[PDB]
């Protein structure tokens, strides 16, 4: 549940207004799709048209009936999948699509989906939207575009878009027509210091003075009041945290999760700044040249470039090509100029060097205007530029029947080294690693709902396999489960199946998962250490030997199935396992045990927690 916001008016008449005859919509929750649907809305001035970008959750998409009284007018529509719904500012534009009847003849359309091809349901927003459209009486302009993120997102968005400007010119007879700014720089001097914002994510001052309920656009900075290593060994760093959420009014259920707003590193912020030979304790605003758009700033303005630079831009993901084609003229050398702007390349070199030299070599900005040292731009159009800092999400590792003041994190740290040559730190997990309890530690975070959560009844009998930080929201699970039995309540099977490398190395939550196998909140507690021996053993190996028990929980006893963790390798495999387990027992063939396995999960029998 959550309420619906006020619409604003008719998103025609502002085309009609402000000269738009193209309008592209963004289904996005990690603002992906809003970047590419900003580009495209971009992209039409170069081509003869004018477009904008819009958030569908902010208007009444019934109005697309009234399109047609523009001429050559068209809509385009970026979406992303998540869990196989629609994002969260599209789930209005869906539940529409759905009910409605409104005739959409002479609306002309595009559609791009976001996706990932290692979930069940790719791009299944997009390809709904796409063929909702039709059915509902408006045409295609182009092709259905699907963005497999498990691949490379960025080029399939490339070789789509450099196909769908000529099929748009073609069929309006528009033809092909410089660098352009989208905000203009004003910078303060004698400015107060109650004005500039410091890292907030919403109103002025709203970290300072908080002010239920507390939200994604108003975060509750919670205390960190635990913060240990998990593991044994120094080859990685495991880490628990425990966030005070008290007075917060939160609410939390085991199974949904936290997301937090983390600082880059300030090193790596201050060598931007020197680098760039840039003062980042300038105050300034970015101003939407554009008066009529409701975004004012590219993020909260008036604030230095520091504090934009840490808290409101990401730093660190490799530069997507439109960034790369736009900094290209501030390259003083030739050469370097000429790289930069074939990254946008659709095939040959120039993309084989994105590919490699930016993408696999992970090279955020700092490293390309090192390696690239020609290269200097003004600060506030790199700022204007770069992505906005994105918040992380933890599967919530405590149980708010046990724990409802407080919510664990279990997380490894991201640290590696890149073929670019540096050692490259996660974001999110450098800054968790370094809040130390008691000055007060403070993380700013809110609760996303989700659907995983532990059965109704007490006694449906529970199949948990989450390996390595997969353990997560199962420590939740079992806090849980072990409360239900100390307050009297019948419960049901509850089976772990978790797995790590060695017992003395990384066996997260060792001590506390034998206390409750000891005192029976845990029925089994099936470990594999995959590294104790020759040949790997994971925890489908593991589901395979208990097999005929398997089957009986979940034939006989309505078992309800849960996989955390690993979505690339380790989901797959687990899920084949179910398959095998099926087949062998229903009886029945391989087909028929992933029609089984696949109806479980629609029956809400079989929940997934999995990510990259
Ligand atoms: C719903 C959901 C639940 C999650 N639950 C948890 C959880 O409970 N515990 C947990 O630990 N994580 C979990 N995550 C992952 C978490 O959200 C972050 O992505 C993770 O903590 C890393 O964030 P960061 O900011 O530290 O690193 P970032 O700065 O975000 O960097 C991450 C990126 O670094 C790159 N990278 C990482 N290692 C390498 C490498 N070795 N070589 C090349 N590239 C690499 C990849 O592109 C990776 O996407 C979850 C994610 C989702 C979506
Ligand atoms: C928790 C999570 C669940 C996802 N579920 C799906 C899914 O069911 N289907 C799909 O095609 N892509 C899925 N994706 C991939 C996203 O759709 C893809 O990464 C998209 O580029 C994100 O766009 P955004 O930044 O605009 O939200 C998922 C990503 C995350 C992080
Ligand atoms: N494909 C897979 N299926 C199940 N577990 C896997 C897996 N790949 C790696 N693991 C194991 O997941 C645990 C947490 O990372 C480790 O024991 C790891 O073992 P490995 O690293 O020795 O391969």
């Amino acid at each position: 549940t959550t309420a619906p916001p006020v619409k604003e008016s008719s998103f025609v008449e502002k085309m009609k207004k402000t000269g738009r005859n193209i309008i592209v919509f963004y289904g996005s929750q990690t603002g992906t799709a809003e970047e590419f649907a900003n580009r495209l809305s971009k992209d039409a001035h170069r081509y003869g048209m004018r477009g904008m970008s819009a958030d569908p959750e902010e208007y009444d998409l019934a109005d697309l009936s009234s399109l047609p009284e523009i001429d050559k007018s068209l809509v385009v529509f970026c979406m992303a999948t998540y869990e196989g719904d629609p994002t969260d500012n599209a789930q209005d534009f869906y539940d529409w699509l759905q009910e409605t009847d409104v005739d959409l003849t002479g609306v002309k359309f595009a559609v791009f989906g976001l996706g990932n091809k290692t979930y069940e349901h790719f791009n299944a927003m997009g390809k709904y939207v796409d063929q909702r459209l039709e059915q509902l009486g408006a045409q295609r302009i182009f092709e259905l575009g699907l963005g497999d993120d498990d691949g490379n997102l960025e080029e399939d968005f490339i070789t789509w878009r450099e196909q769908f400007w000529p099929a748009v010119c073609e069929f309006f007879g528009v033809e092909a027509t410089s660098s352009i700014r989208q905000y203009e720089l004003v910078v303060h001097e004698d400015m107060d210091v109650a004005k500039v914002y410091t890292g907030e994510m919403g109103r002025l001052k709203s970290y300072e003075n908080q002010k239920p309920p507390f939200d994604a656009k108003n975060p509750f900075l919670a205390a960190v009041t635990a913060n240990r290593k998990l593991n044994q060994g120094t080859e990685r760093h495991l880490m628990h945290l425990e966030l005070d959420i008290s007075d917060s009014k939160i609410r939390y259920e085991s199974g949904d999760h936290v997301a937090v707003y983390p600082a880059n590193d300030s090193a790596l912020v201050n060598q931007i700044g020197e680098i760039l030979g840039a003062d980042l304790d300038v105050i300034m605003s970015l101003n939407n040249l554009d008066e009529e758009s409701n975004k004012k700033h590219p993020f909260p303005c008036p604030t230095t470039y520091r504090t934009a630079l840490t808290y409101y831009l990401d730093i660190t993901n490799p530069p997507r090509t439109n960034v790369l084609y736009e900094l290209a003229q501030y390259a003083s050398e030739p050469s370097e100029q000429e790289h930069l702007h074939k990254m946008a390349s659709s095939s040959g070199e120039g993309k084989e060097l994105y590919l490699s030299w930016v993408v696999e070599a992970r090279r955020h900005i700092l490293a390309i205007l090192q390696d690239y040292p020609s290269l200097r731009p003004p600060i506030d159009h790199l700022c204007e530029l770069l992505p906005r800092l994105q918040a992380r999400y933890y599967s919530i590792a405590s149980s708010s029947k046990v724990h409802p003041n407080s919510v664990h994190i279990c997380a490894v740290a991201v640290e590696y080294e890149a073929k670019s040559g540096r050692v490259n730190k996660g974001v999110a997990t450098s800054w968790l690693r370094a809040k130390e309890p008691a000055g007060r530690a403070l993380v700013p975070m809110f609760v996303r709902k989700s659907q995983f959560r532990l059965p109704f009844k007490s006694t449906t009998p529970v199949i948990m396999v989450g390996p390595g930080t997969g353990i997560a929201p199962f420590m939740g699970f079992i806090q849980e489960r072990a409360w239900l039995r100390e307050q009297g309540k019948e419960v049901g099977e509850t089976l772990l199946y978790y797995g790590c490398r060695r017992s003395d190395e990384d066996y997260l939550y060792r001590e506390e998962l034998a206390r409750f196998h000891k005192d029976g909140a845990l029925t089994q507690l099936n470990v594999a250490f995959s590294r104790e021996q020759a040949h790997k053993v994971y925890v489908q190996h593991l589901l395979k030997r208990d097999r005929e028990h398997l089957w009986k929980l979940i034939h006989e006893g309505g078992a309800h199935i849960y996989v955390c963790g690993d979505a690339r390798n380790m989901a797959k495999d687990v899920q084949n396992t179910f398959y095998d387990i099926v087949a062998e027992f229903g009886p029945m063939e391989h087909t028929q045990a992933v029609d089984y396995v696949k109806k479980l999960m629609t029956k809400g029998r079989y929940s997934l927690d999995v990510w990259s």
